[PDB]
Formats: structure tokens, C-alpha cells, sequence
């Protein structure tokens, strides 16, 4: 038999599923969740063997260890340990399409454990054995004997040991292949990975034993009263001295107890459950459960005698909480939520897929700083550890099962196939058995991107007949089909229509009130987080506000998927698509991540928590406005931090206790004033903070923060009388000017400030010029290659128009002597092809102080594509420390994507301003600057700029970030104008047009001058 | 008008007039204006325009030149959106195009005087012997902006000496979503703080 090209064989001999399982003896230790001796761990160094398929493996394996093995960690993927390329493709599939076929060339992995089983594990009960996590597909077998097979890379694989085990040393054989059919629904964004990756177990349960418990709760009109169900499964011998007892912990005080015999009440013509019982327990004003207050109950399920004998103990964490779609809305115990989510992949960058503890709270404390309150689980079920944190944080769980086919073609040709349906329903029952307890799940998924088929329809009703507590959610085949409760598009844009064939993707707004449509509408995915982007992400918060139905979304995506390799030096860098020789590859598209693989924040990251903020604000005069978005706390861990300054300096602050009720509001009045005298811009400030630590912050956190303009005072003040009068040399090649030890020279072939003098040293090494590219973004590039062009994406837009060759034509290049001063005056036409796309006319004006003041007026023809940006650029001689600046800071910011930074003195060593995504482009602009600071030199006026050690050129010429080499002095880029980074998502043109460089005729101007 | 600054200089084919002004109100500085005047070889006057506006100071409802000159003449003739009446936010029906009216089409006879006329995006203005050239906005009329905003009703208008003439780099929107309350959209308010314009004036 070949199992694994077979989709009617999914397991052989395989258990069934069920919630959590320790199996405890002694009741107190349920309750406090403490370790259990029936519970053992076997992860540790196992012996392992890799081969290029299961013809290959020798016979002799099954009943002795090879001598070739090397001894791994496991859990791992065998790709993290260099047996074979992990492969990283976005789509199309890493074999060949040929259901149910996989090649005859299948990397093997093979895994062994020589371990130790105890007497008493033999002399009574069941010892079974629980693979948390096999990738793909797997052969067991025990001391030699066959034992079984099993499917599914996300979900626990639990066989029965006992008649295979004997006393003390035993061996496991664990075949494990990289491809199966079970492969075909796995198609998900990421890398392609092998092997035991998940936690393995072994589980001694008594022979009469807890098979299985759901855990449910209801509620009175207003939530003052519930009514927790527990319904237990048992097997084994019914007996009538059976019974169970389910009691209800609130820390150590038992809030409900019920005990019951077994039997079940009569369900049809045949009677009832006699294996089963149903406890009801009453619980008067309960705590509720939600991200915003994780209130959580212990329930201990309690197998026993009626005489008082406990058989055994199951146990799990309980949140009173109410989940119901009423009148289009998602209501969380009444209240409409709003979804401040994002898309989590299971990666590390050093073990690939396995999870750890560590990691998984790192993420969480991370998510919940950042103002989170959702996680997506993208795109199966994920560690077990994972829902428990969740429960115990606090975050509302999207779990989806694994099931995604998206390099079908049609995508839905499995899930319209019924002869599919019984592997995809596996995926989905055995999601439901498993995590159905868990109080963060709020909503089951079915899939990601496997278009929509009938088997989405069955299944869908599956688990509405199952689980009527959580609604059931599914993108494919439109986001809107009869398979989903809630309309979950993925990049669907806030205002513009993107009306595809068949699957259209309407504008938010636009959706919600199509003809007939009545439902919710949260994006499964939005928001592409590809190298620099998050920009036009204040549209979507704008909108998720004032629209009651728009109820949020899930960001894509969480941390960026790139893993370590090491060079020549034996140094670690970021490795994306093709790194490991793989092909084919979708590139750095993998790549899509909040924060790097380290969990080291990109700049978008607080851009997201600026919008996602649960307090907002308003001004008018003096009163603050303060309206609080949580739906069930106070602010009982606030206060409000208050700060006017004039142009970075302070002038007055404050502090004032926040105390507002959800959905509430408090109006903080700010004392008086007083204005200054010098001229300028006050602007006020506001931060809320939290004094107390919590589980997921600590002390002085902040939470939130807004500014405002307040009163201005233009300068009407003039410099003084200038003390003396610049001198001007007349050369053909050169105009020359010079006062006190400043010199400036302006080329006359070229018509450009070449070199500048201050006291005796040079200046530049590059002479300032016009500057219209940028090297591009992921959103710039799209899917656009050098073998597959994309010419509608923007860099190649840029391109054929021929930007980034066009070369400076000078039209006019003058020297005048004024009264005070000398002006160069300049023109300049960029041309490509006999069309000219750009005009530059600038003056210069040096006038007695030592002051260069800049003039630009650029010219771009309408039909030619929109510039990335109009400014100038020159490479600076000088390497200094610091970047000092008057403007929006401290991170990175861009015309789309800016809301997040404040404007004050900002000051920063060089280094960051630079960011370092892996792939290189454009990156570490500040916006709205008014004065920049860069060692002896100070620029004045309304500008963008970013200063690095990286030219446009080598950023654009580079593919991994290692690979790059600080040139020699620093590259200034200060634009009067910048295009947008966009990001709606990251493979077609995304840039909002109001973001777009499109006026035709652009002003600036910059004072240069020594500080 | 508060002058700051007025210099003049010699270029080796033109005089350069500087000028800085400050518009102040209660000792509050409202607008700053910042002026070049470039007259060369040609005849053509070349006015740059750079102004400031102070951030909680309400929107203005244009930033412009205005001037009352001294010529009536029968038509007038422009390069830009038309030929009838037309403002940012209500420019859609407006072709660019070359224009050809009467005078007297260029004033709207709204029973209530009020600002009226303008024609947007306009390249060259034609007038007698002048012509204005730029990207600009623009009305033309014997009555001035300080009659119309002083006359109830449209019959009680005189015809004043001469033209006048006012010519925006911009110009506020109009609005009308309801006529009883703020209804200017935010992107037709002049927020931008600092703003730039640059007119020629000559002779043809
Ligand atoms: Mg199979
Ligand atoms: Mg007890
Ligand atoms: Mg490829
Ligand atoms: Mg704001
Ligand atoms: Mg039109
Ligand atoms: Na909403
Ligand atoms: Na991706
Ligand atoms: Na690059
Ligand atoms: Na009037």
C-alpha cells in the first residue's frame, strides 16, 4: 500500500480527539494545573536518519538503531539541522500537481527513541503515545510492531501502546514523510519544512477513563447570571457506582460543585447516552471573560465512584463569555467588538516551525504593547501552549483549520469535490474536539484560499450544529459566500473598488450595504506588511470607527519569516526565498512581518499601535476631550501625561488621573497657559500611561498618545544688518564664492554646487543635485522580475519611462552681484528618449551672513508615470554621530504612513536612521522637518529627508541587507516631496492617489547654512 | 499690511524687487507675504509669491492679488476651465479651453452680491493690452469685492471706475451641502500653512 498518495487513508489505528489531557490522580493538582506524573514528556535527543525516499529505508531500522544515525533535538524540522532545503514558495505548489501523487523522490526522515516505561504503566490502564505535530505524514512503529499511520502536520496524532510496550526499555520508529496527499491541503504562505516539530507525549489514562468534555455557558439577558454546561464522555465499563463531579474554582474559593450519575437524557427512540452525563451549575454574578479583562474560572472534571474513589481528573480554564452575531453585529458578553487583530505564523528564525514557550509569550507581550487584541491563527491550528496563553492574557483566537489549497486551479477543484471531503473533515471535526474549551477561541475558520466548494458548505454546518457558540468564518470564493458568518476579505481596499470577475474585492464601505447584505465585515487579512509599508492604515481606522459594521481586521502579518544562515566568517544573516538553493521561490516574499524574525520591531509596528489606540481624543480650547473604546473596563490603570512645547522646547506640563468608564468619556481641562514671546509653533502633546505593571506591561507603559497645534507666532523679525558682502570668481567652467572661511563653487558645464568650504575643509564628494527615484519598496516592485515584468507595478513604470537614466540637460546657469549678496541662478530638463520628462529651475542666494538659500521649482509632465520623489540629494564628506532634528519622530515615517510620529527635537545616533530591511530600498524618511542638524551643517524650511550611509543606488542595486557596505561619508536625500509607500497589499499599484506626486509643477526651499 | 522689507537690485538683464509683508490683527501676525518682481529685457514682469499663514488662524477664503486698473475694456479672453463661472469644488462641468466673453459674463448677477465670477486653472488672462500668465484662479468686474459684500440686493450695484481685478493662487471652496452651517470639505480649505504662486504680467 502506498498510505500517503491516498486521500481515503488519512490515519490507521489512530485515537480519537479531545480537549487537553493530563490525567490526574489527585484532584488538588487538576485544579492548581500542576504537572502530572501520567502525563510524560519525551522530548529530548532522539536518533535520526535521513533518505531520499521510503523505498530507500532499510528493514533493518524497524528493529535496530542504524549506525549511520546522527543524534537531533526533537522537536525540530530536519531542514533546521541542513539534511535537506527548506523550500519557500507563496502559491504554486513544491511538487507537482498531480492528484493524489506526490514524487517518487520523497526525503524521508527517519526518527528514533530508545526510552524507559515503568511497571505500573503496564500493570493497569492505558499507555498511549500523542505526536503533537508530524510533518506530513508518518509510519509508526513500537519494539518493531506496526502500530499506525496518521495526516495532518497540525493537529495531535494519539495511538494505544499498551499490548506493544514492556517493562523498562522500549523503541519507537517513527517514518516520517516530507510529501503525502495530506500535502495537497497544506498550501500555505510559508516555508516548505519537514518532521516531529510539535511536543511528543505519553499519557497513562485508567482503562474506565474521561474521553471526552465540553465546556459551555449561557447567560440571562444582561450577563448577572450563567449557567455553566459540562457535558463528560466516559469509556470503559458502565458501572452504576459511576459518577462525575464537575466543581467551579475561582482561585482557591469553589464557587459550584454538581455531581451526577452516568446516563444522558433520553435522545430518540433508542433511549440515550449511557456513557454520558450533562452537569448544569448555576453561577450568580459571574466574571467575564475578554481581552480586556481575562477573567478566569477553573473547572475540575472529576471521574469517580459515588463512594468517593477518583478514577481520574481532567481539568481546563474557563471564560464566561458570550459570543453572537445580533442585527449584523460581532458581540462579545452584548458588546460590539472591534477587532484590532493580526495574522500569527508559527516561525522562528532559528527552529524554523517549532514552537517554544518563550517565543509564544514574547509574541503575546509584544501584540498586547502594541494594542492588539486578536491573533489570527494562519493557517491551521497551532501549539497548544498558544490557546492556553491567550486564555490567560487575554486575546480573542480566530482558529482555522489546516486547510488551504491555493495553487489549485481552479482553487476550489479538492473542496468542491466530495471525494476530498473526508480529509478536509478531519481537519476541521478534530480542530473543534480539540479546542472547543478554550475561552480566547472566538471564532472557527475553514481554511484560507482554497476557493469555495460544497465541502466548505457540509462543513460549515458541521460545526454550526456542533458549537453554536462561536460563528464560523471562511474567505474563499469571494468572502461573502454561504460558507462564512462574517464577510472576511483579505486586502480589501477602504474606498476603491477592486472588481475582479467572479471574486470581487469592493470597497468596505461599499460592501456592507450591497442589496440584501446584512452581516459583519472583518478582513481576514489586510494591511500588507511587506518591507516598507503600513502606509494608508489610518484609512482603514477611520473607517472601522465610524462604520458600526466594519468591526476591524487581522494585519498581515506578524513576524517576518526569514531564517539565519552563516557566511565564509561564520556570521549570521536574514535568508529569504532561494537563500537554500531553493526553486522554485517566491523571493522575499515571505518576508511580510511587523516586526523581524528576532522579534526586533520594524517602524511599522508603531504605526499600527497609534491607530489602534483604545482611548481617542479630541481639543476645543483648553478641554481635552478623553473617549475611552474599551467595552468592559474602566481606566483604572491611567492617568494622562500632558506636554506644550515651542518648537522643542518645553514650556509647560502635567499630569491628571484618567477615569473613565467604557465607552465613557472625560473632559480634562488644562490649566491656563502662558504664552511666550519668541516666535514659533506650540504644540500640545499627550500621553496616557500606565503607573502599574501588569502581566503583559510593565510600569510607565504607554498605551497611547495624541498631538495638536495650538497657538503660532510667524516669525516677523529680520537677521541683522549683514556684517559684510560675498565676494564672487568668474571662471568658464566655474562660478566661486567666498565669505569669511566659507566657500561655495557652482560648475557651469554641469550647473550644479559641486564643493563647499568650510574654513579650509571640503564638503562633498558627490555635488548636490536634483533627485526624482528612489531606490524602490516591495510595494514599488510588486511581483514585477527581471524575467516576468509586471509594467503596470510602479518601479517599472518608472523605468520605461526612463527616470532613472534620464540625464540632466542645463539650460541656464547664471552668477549676479547683488547689494548683499551673490545669486546663482540655474535651470535644468531631464530627458529620456527625446522627451523630456523634468524641469529644475533653482537660485541660490549667498548673501553676508554665511546663509545658502535655496529655491526649487520643478516642472513634470502629466504623461509621465508620478515621481517617486521631487527633491535633491548629495554625498556629505562628513561622518558624524548624531542626527539632530526639528520635525516628525523618532522612527521612520512617510507621507501615508506618518500618523504615529510626533513633532518635537528629536536627536539620534546615525545608525538608526536607517532601517534595516532585508531587502533593501527606501527607507528611514522623516517628514515634515523644519530644521535638520548634521554635524557642522543645519538645513531650514518645510522638508522630508533620510541621511545614511547607503546610496539610493547601492540600496537599489542590493538584495540581502548584510550585503551592504557604508560607502565613504554620509548620502543626504532631503525632498521637498515624497510619494506614498503604500501597502493596501503588495502586488499591484497601492499608493492612494491623494499620496501620488501628481500637482505638475512643485515649490521648495531650503536655508543652508553652518550652525 | 505691515512692511518687513523692500529691497531692489540690479541683474545683467534685470531689476529684482524684494519685498516681505506681514498682515497683523490685536498683535497677532494673520499672513506673511514674500515678494520677487523680475522685469527683464523682455518687458514681462515675472511675481513670485510665498506666503505664510499662521495655523489657528481660521482658513482664508483666498490667497491672492487683487488691483483695480485703470482700463474698461469689451472682452475678455482666457486659456483655462469655462466658459462659465466655476470654483474648486464645483469645476467638473468647466472645460480647459481657450475662452472668448463680454464682460459682463464674467459677473454672476446673484440677487445676494456676494464673491462670484471666478474661473479656475486658468494659464493666460487676457485684458486690453495686458496679459497675466501662470496657474492661476480668477474674476474680473466694474464692482469690487468691497461693494458686493456691502450691497444687499443686485440692482442697488454701481458700475465702478475702471476694472477690477483679483487673481488667486488660490481660492477657498464654496460648498452648499447645507446653507446654514460650515460645509467647505476639508480638502477645499486653504490649511496648507505656506503657500506658493507665480504670476507674469506683460503687455500684447
Ligand atoms: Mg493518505
Ligand atoms: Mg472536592
Ligand atoms: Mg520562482
Ligand atoms: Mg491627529
Ligand atoms: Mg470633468
Ligand atoms: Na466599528
Ligand atoms: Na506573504
Ligand atoms: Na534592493
Ligand atoms: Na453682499
Amino acid at each position: 500500500r502506498r498510505d500517503w498518495e491516498n486521500p481515503g487513508v488519512t490515519q490507521l489505528n489512530r485515537l480519537a480527539a479531545h480537549p487537553p489531557f493530563a490525567s490526574w490522580r489527585n484532584s488538588e493538582e487538576a485544579r492548581t494545573d500542576r504537572p502530572s506524573q501520567q502525563l510524560r514528556s519525551l522530548n529530548g535527543e532522539w536518533r535520526f536518519a535521513w533518505f531520499p525516499a521510503p523505498e530507500a529505508v532499510p528493514e533493518s531500522w524497524l528493529e535496530c538503531d542504524l549506525p549511520e544515525a546522527d543524534t537531533v533535538v526533537v522537536p525540530s524540522n530536519w531542514q533546521m539541522h541542513g539534511y535537506d532545503a527548506p523550500i519557500y514558495t507563496n502559491v504554486t505548489y513544491p511538487i507537482t500537481v498531480n492528484p493524489p501523487f506526490v514524487p517518487t523522490e520523497n526525503p524521508t526522515g527517519c526518527y528514533s527513541l530508545t526510552f524507559n516505561v515503568d511497571e505500573s504503566w503496564l500493570q493497569e490502564g492505558q499507555t498511549r503515545i500523542i505526536f503533537d505535530g508530524v510533518n506530513s505524514a508518518f509510519h509508526l512503529w513500537c519494539n518493531g510492531r506496526w502500530v499506525g499511520y496518521g495526516q495532518d502536520s497540525r493537529l495531535p496524532s494519539e495511538f494505544d501502546l499498551s499490548a506493544f510496550l514492556r517493562a523498562g526499555e522500549n523503541r519507537l520508529a517513527v517514518m516520517v514523510l516530507r510529501w503525502s496527499d495530506g500535502s495537497y491541503l497544506e498550501d500555505q504562505d510559508m516555508w516548505r519544512m519537514s518532521g516531529i516539530f510539535r511536543d511528543v507525549s505519553l499519557l497513562h489514562k485508567p482503562t474506565t477513563q474521561i474521553s471526552d468534555f465540553h465546556v459551555a455557558t449561557r447567560f440571562n439577558d444582561d450577563f448577572s447570571r450563567a449557567v455553566l454546561e459540562a457535558e463528560v464522555q466516559m469509556c470503559g465499563e458502565l458501572r452504576d457506582y459511576l459518577r462525575v463531579t464537575v466543581s467551579l474554582w475561582q482561585g482557591e474559593t469553589q464557587v459550584a460543585s454538581g455531581t451526577a450519575p452516568f446516563g444522558g437524557e433520553i435522545i430518540d427512540e433508542r433511549g440515550g447516552y449511557a456513557d454520558r452525563v450533562t452537569l448544569r451549575l448555576n453561577v450568580e454574578n459571574p466574571k467575564l471573560w475578554s481581552a480586556e479583562i481575562p477573567n478566569l474560572y477553573r473547572a475540575v472534571v472529576e471521574l469517580h465512584t459515588a463512594d468517593g474513589t477518583l478514577i481520574e481528573a481532567e481539568a481546563c480554564d474557563v471564560g464566561f463569555r458570550e459570543v453572537r452575531i445580533e442585527n449584523g453585529l460581532l458581540l462579545l458578553n452584548g458588546k460590539p467588538l472591534l477587532i484590532r487583530g493580526v495574522n500569527r505564523h508559527e516561525h522562528h528564525p532559528l527552529h524554523g516551525q517549532v514552537m517554544d514557550e518563550q517565543t509564544m509569550v514574547q509574541d503575546i507581550l509584544l501584540m498586547k504593547q502594541n494594542n492588539f487584541n486578536a491573533v489570527r491563527c494562519s493557517h491551521y491550528p497551532n501549539h497548544p501552549l498558544w490557546y492556553t496563553l491567550c486564555d490567560r492574557y487575554g486575546l480573542y483566537v480566530v482558529d482555522e483549520a489546516n486547510i488551504v489549497t491555493h495553487g489549485m486551479v481552479p482553487m476550489n477543484r479538492l473542496t468542491d469535490d466530495p471525494r476530498w471531503l473526508p480529509a478536509m473533515s478531519e481537519r476541521v471535526t478534530r480542530m473543534v474536539q480539540r479546542d472547543r474549551n478554550h475561552p480566547s477561541v472566538i471564532i472557527w475558520s475553514l481554511g484560507n484560499e482554497s476557493g469555495h466548494g460544497a465541502n466548505h458548505d457540509a462543513l460549515y454546518r458541521w460545526i454550526k450544529s456542533v458549537d453554536p457558540s462561536r460563528p464560523v468564518q471562511y474567505e474563499g470564493g469571494g468572502a461573502d459566500t454561504t460558507a462564512t458568518d462574517i464577510i472576511c476579505p483579505m486586502y480589501a481596499r477602504v474606498d476603491e473598488d477592486q472588481p475582479f470577475p467572479a471574486v470581487p474585492k469592493w470597497s468596505i464601505k461599499k460592501w456592507l450595504s450591497l442589496p440584501g447584505e446584512t452581516r459583519p465585515l472583518i478582513l481576514c487579512e489586510y494591511a500588507h506588511a511587506m518591507g516598507n509599508s503600513l502606509g494608508g492604515f489610518a484609512k482603514y481606522w477611520q473607517a472601522f470607527r465610524q462604520y458600526p459594521r466594519l468591526q476591524g481586521g487581522f494585519v498581515w502579518d506578524w513576524v517576518d519569516q526569514s531564517l539565519i544562515k552563516y557566511d565564509e566568517n561564520g556570521n549570521p544573516w536574514s535568508a529569504y526565498g532561494g537563500d537554500f538553493g531553493d526553486t522554485p521561490n517566491d523571493r522575499q516574499f515571505c518576508m511580510n512581518g511587523l516586526v523581524f524574525a528576532d522579534r526586533t520591531p520594524h517602524p511599522a509596528l508603531t504605526e499600527a499601535k497609534h491607530q489602534q489606540q483604545f482611548f481617542q481624543f479630541r481639543l476645543s480650547g483648553q478641554t481635552i476631550e478623553v473617549t475611552s473604546e474599551y467595552l468592559f473596563r474602566h481606566s483604572d490603570n491611567e492617568l494622562l501625561h500632558w506636554m506644550v512645547a515651542l518648537d522643542g522646547k518645553p514650556l509647560a506640563s502635567g499630569e491628571v488621573p484618567l477615569d473613565v468608564a467604557p465607552q465613557g468619556k472625560q473632559l480634562i481641562e488644562l490649566p491656563e497657559l502662558p504664552q511666550p514671546e519668541s516666535a514659533g509653533q506650540l504644540w500640545l502633546t499627550v500621553r496616557v500611561v500606565q503607573p502599574n505593571a501588569t502581566a503583559w506591561s510593565e510600569a510607565g507603559h504607554i498605551s497611547a498618545w495624541q498631538q495638536w497645534r495650538l497657538a503660532e507666532n510667524l516669525s516677523v523679525t529680520l537677521p541683522a544688518a549683514s556684517h559684510a558682502i560675498p565676494h564672487l570668481t568668474t571662471s568658464e567652467m566655474d562660478f566661486c564664492i567666498e565669505l569669511g572661511n566659507k566657500r561655495w563653487q557652482f560648475n557651469r558645464q554641469s550647473g550644479f554646487l559641486s564643493q563647499m568650504w568650510i574654513g579650509d575643509k571640503k564638503q562633498l564628494l558627490t555635488p548636490l543635485r536634483d533627485q526624482f527615484t528612489r531606490a524602490p519598496l516591495d510595494n514599488d516592485i510588486g511581483v514585477s522580475e527581471a524575467t516576468r515584468i509586471d509594467p503596470n507595478a510602479w518601479v517599472e513604470r518608472w523605468k520605461a519611462a526612463g527616470h532613472y537614466q534620464a540625464e540632466a540637460a542645463l539650460l541656464q546657469c547664471t552668477a549676479d552681484t547683488l547689494a548683499d549678496a551673490v545669486l546663482i541662478t540655474t535651470a535644468h530638463a531631464w530627458q529620456h528618449q527625446g522627451k523630456t520628462l523634468f524641469i529644475s529651475r533653482k537660485t541660490y542666494r549667498i548673501d553676508g551672513s554665511g546663509q545658502m538659500a535655496i529655491t526649487v521649482d520643478v516642472e513634470v509632465a502629466s504623461d509621465t508615470p508620478h515621481p517617486a520623489r521631487i527633491g535633491l540629494n548629495c554625498q556629505l564628506a562628513q561622518v558624524a554621530e548624531r542626527v539632530n532634528w526639528l520635525g516628525l519622530g523618532p522612527q521612520e515615517n512617510y507621507p501615508d504612513r506618518l500618523t504615529a510620529a510626533c513633532f518635537d527635537r528629536w536627536d539620534l545616533p546615525l545608525s538608526d536612521m536607517y532601517t534595516p530591511y532585508v531587502f533593501p530600498s527606501e527607507n528611514g524618511l522623516r517628514c515634515g522637518t523644519r530644521e535638520l542638524n548634521y554635524g557642522p551643517h543645519q538645513w531650514r524650511g518645510d522638508f522630508q529627508f533620510n541621511i545614511s550611509r547607503y546610496s539610493q543606488q547601492q540600496l537599489m542595486e542590493t538584495s540581502h541587507r548584510h550585503l551592504l557596505h557604508a560607502e565613504e561619508g554620509t548620502w543626504l536625500n532631503i525632498d521637498g516631496f515624497h510619494m506614498g509607500i503604500g501597502g493596501d497589499d503588495s502586488w499591484s499599484p497601492s499608493v492612494s492617489a491623494e499620496f501620488q506626486l501628481s500637482a505638475g509643477r512643485y515649490h521648495y526651499q531650503l536655508v543652508w547654512c553652518q550652525k
